[PDB]
């Protein structure tokens, strides 16, 4: 259980990056980077809060919302459903997939492959 | 922008595999594998089809359902949101991310890192 959608997740990016933040800073941010006008912000959250996945405490008048959920443990639950459906489950085939359609340029394909052999056994 | 959930995803599947299909066969398909309604199955291509991702003509008072997006094309920008709003944009995290979480093992990781030395120079 507990599924986050991709629309719901740049709520959930703003909300990760602060200890609690108002319905009005979530808006504005999604906007300072993002389309997405205010309505729907506001279904996202209340959707969020509906299921727990936020959570919220009043101040002054006014709610603030906090995450109510492990980032990492959602994230790579997420990813994983992603790559099996999209990608038979292979990370080289996504990876393959973006170098194919220019999305990885020379040095990023470098940067990588250093990466990967730091973590490599051999 | 065109997008579509995970849970719209496994419709695509079936009408990109079969071409052609009712929505009874696209029913009959997704629950071998999954608990949903034929109700919720039916609101997934009703909204796929409202966002004209796909296609229909009507036969005996049945709707058959095609694709009117090319797979790679929206699997591409699916990934590039995927890796935008979990990762920042950056791949070298979502290749991390999996590796600590022991989802990618030392003989993906050793053939990973192959691949990407073979695409680039050295």
């Amino acid at each position: 259980q507990v599924e986050i959608s991709m629309a719901e997740w740049d709520v959930m990016n703003i909300i990760w990056d602060k200890k609690s933040v108002s319905a009005n800073e979530i808006v504005v941010e999604i906007q300072k980077y993002k389309e997405v006008s205010d309505k729907t912000i506001r279904t996202l959250i209340t959707r969020l809060y509906k299921k727990e996945i936020i959570k919220r405490y009043k101040s002054e008048n006014i709610y603030f919302y906090s995450s109510n959920i492990k980032e990492d443990d959602i994230k790579m639950k997420t990813a994983k459903t992603f790559l099996n459906k999209l990608y038979g489950g292979d990370m080289k085939s996504l990876v393959l997939n973006f170098a194919k359609n220019e999305e990885l340029n020379n040095k990023e394909i470098e940067e990588l492959r250093d990466i990967l052999n730091d973590i490599s056994k051999k």
